[PDB]
């Protein structure tokens, strides 16, 4: 009985990391075997290059950094398929959708070109998109020193996320991330319990193919 | 008057490196501004990962290593376009075609998926493919300790190279690399002088788009 692959995507400060942590804690307390993953995975050789880039400690050519983000997913694919086949549900904080949206927000990058490197990745059984109005995101923090920490760029990435959501091949669910941390958690956890039960019924899919 | 982008591809031991070196030497002695490039470019952070992989000092997941090879090309794109626009002809020892053929030779990799990451790269004005029968390649050396150093795998990559050569968008020229080093050089140098003259007439193209 395979585990489900559940991805959290969403606007800045909507709570992807907070909710992915709480979801894994809650699923394990309810008897599930569940583990947390995130992308970028900064612990690998490629992950260190990406971390330096995002921190602005280094500059990387836009196409090159897009492919490194994708490669950083591919290198975890053997582990992801092993865990899922062992019945472990994986809760992932960002995935290929962030990959496509963030490069897709840059000038002269088509969504098609941006998608290709990730075609074939393990297909999420559930993609949660945490929505939050900017007035509410503004009370949760201030723009940082990191790469992409600006409103004009996050808006362009948001348009790309909406283009991706038109893809009916994927089990997208919108989450109203403006509620309390607990209320949002409950919405996500109930959606996750449903997906976990149905994932044991269909083989793990392939993304965008 | 832009420089030309000339790529050398070919079967193992056909003489890509020998001929790319001699071509750059000959073009500069004939008054051209010409420089040598090669892929993988092992000097960068990504290039070091690729070098370790090819030397079998490390293992890399097949998709991940394919994207790193492509990224290693992208990171040199700003330099390539700068040199070409300055009138410098660039002679390159392997390019995206090797990228697609070598991953394409592995099981479960379509030529389509393999091509995507390199779509958009600076398009070669001339792609030379050095052909050599295996009996003749056999007298030029013995299989090494490196990755891909085996006949069954080189044969699969060779089929992929022939699929790529069906692409009429590209100025492919076959070279009979079985002749002497000097005779092959002369064949390549005359083809290169012709391409250099015509490249000053059309803008640098984009590969596979
Ligand atoms: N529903 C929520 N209500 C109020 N604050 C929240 C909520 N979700 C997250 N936060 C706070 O907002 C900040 C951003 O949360 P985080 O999970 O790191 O977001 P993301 O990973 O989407 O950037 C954190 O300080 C977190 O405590
Ligand atoms: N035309 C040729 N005739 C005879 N030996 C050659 C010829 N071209 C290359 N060689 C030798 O064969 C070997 C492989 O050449 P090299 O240029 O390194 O090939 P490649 O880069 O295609 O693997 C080298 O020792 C080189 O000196
Ligand atoms: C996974 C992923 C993240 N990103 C970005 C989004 C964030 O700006 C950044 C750090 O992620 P975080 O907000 O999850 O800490 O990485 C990409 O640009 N491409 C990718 O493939
Ligand atoms: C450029 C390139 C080379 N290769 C391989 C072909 C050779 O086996 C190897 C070393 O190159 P070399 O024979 O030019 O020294 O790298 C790939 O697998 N992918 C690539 O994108
Ligand atoms: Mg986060
Ligand atoms: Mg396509
Ligand atoms: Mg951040
Ligand atoms: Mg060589
Ligand atoms: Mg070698």
């Amino acid at each position: 009985r395979r585990g489900a692959l559940i991805v959290l995507e969403g606007v800045d400060r909507a709570g992807k990391s907070t909710q992915s942590r709480k979801l894994v804690e809650a699923l394990c307390a309810a008897g599930h075997r569940a583990e947390l993953l995130r992308f970028p995975e900064r612990s690998t050789e490629i992950g260190k290059l990406l971390s330096s880039y995002l921190q602005k400690k280094s500059d990387v050519e836009d196409h090159s950094v897009h492919l490194l983000f994708s490669a950083n997913r591919w290198e975890q694919v053997p582990l992801i398929k092993e865990k899922l086949s062992q019945g472990v549900t994986l809760v992932v904080d960002r995935y290929a959708f962030s990959g496509v949206a963030f490069t897709g927000a840059k000038e002269n990058f088509s969504l098609d070109w941006c998608k290709q490197p990730d075609v074939g990745l393990p297909k999420p059984d559930l993609v949660l998109f945490l929505q939050l109005q900017l007035a509410d995101a503004a009370k949760r923090g201030a723009f940082g020193h990191e790469r992409y920490e600006n409103g004009a760029f996050q808006e362009r990435a948001l348009r790309c996320f909406h283009q991706l959501m038109k893809d009916t091949t994927l089990n997208w669910k919108m989450v109203d991330a403006s509620k309390s941390i607990e209320a949002v958690h409950e919405d996500i956890r109930v959606l996750s319990e449903d997906a976990i039960a149905t994932a044991t019924e269909k083989p793990l899919g392939e993304l965008w193919k």
